């Protein structure tokens, strides 16, 4: 209840600070760019922690689709929903704020201001990372994240597995997602830089990442919909 809420509020902003500094640390990166490859290592490191941690200390899903697709199925706490909406709110300017400090100046300036769309190549990454590819790639990370989530949630959970199962996948997936487009992490980070990067011109990306959070929601749908069937 209470508890539960504030364990999750708390992961959230711990979660959103290191993926801030880690995001605005990435766009500024140093000169050599050697750092890129320790702060990786560290981010990995911290993001399987964070989710063994975060799990025991409040094993909520943390997700937007995911919160929706409890909703279709019949469930759909307030606390929750109430969490979710005002963690994304609090949560997009409170990254947005400690960005704008590093970019005041210090290494890490926005995006916007250097044209970098997040670190030069992003959805337009010519390694394959068009709208068709991003397409397949947006679904599979939200259906993998509502996959395992489903999954876990279904005495799939002996103990630490269930996150660091997610947490290890999610390491590979963003180690590979990151220099490919440079994925952020989560839609909260996404929603910071939308906020003043997610200008009119791009804010017609909006619409390409509604798709991600909505192709989630379809696959948990359908999921819930056959367990329902069965009942």
């Amino acid at each position: 209840m209470f508890r539960k809420l504030a364990a999750e509020c708390f992961g959230t902003f711990w979660l959103v600070f290191g993926g801030c500094g880690s995001a605005v640390l990435a766009a500024g990166f140093p000169e050599l760019g050697i750092g890129f490859a320790g702060v990786a290592l560290a981010f990995g490191l911290t993001v399987l922690t964070m989710a063994f941690a975060v799990g025991h200390i409040s094993g909520g899903h943390f997700n937007p689709a995911v919160t929706i697709g409890l909703w279709a199925g019949g469930r759909f706490p307030a606390k929750e929903v109430v969490g979710y909406v005002i963690a994304q709110v609090v949560g997009g300017i409170v990254a947005a704020a400690l960005l704008y400090l590093i970019a005041s100046g210090k290494t890490g300036f926005d995006a916007a201001a250097s044209g970098f769309a997040s670190n030069g190549y992003g959805e337009h990454s010519p390694g394959g990372y068009s709208m068709l590819s991003a397409l397949v790639v947006e679904l599979v990370l939200s259906a993998g994240f509502l996959l395992v989530i489903h999954g876990a949630t279904d005495k799939f959970a002996p103990a630490g597995f269930a996150p660091i199962a997610i947490g290890l996948a999610l390491t590979l997936i963003h180690l590979i997602s990151i220099p490919v487009t440079n994925t952020s992490v989560n839609p909260a980070r996404s929603t910071a830089v939308a906020i003043f990067q997610g200008g009119w011109a791009l804010e017609q990306l909006w619409f390409f990442w509604v798709v991600p959070i909505v192709g989630g929601i379809i696959g948990g749908l359908i999921y819930r919909t056959l367990l329902e069937k069965r009942d």
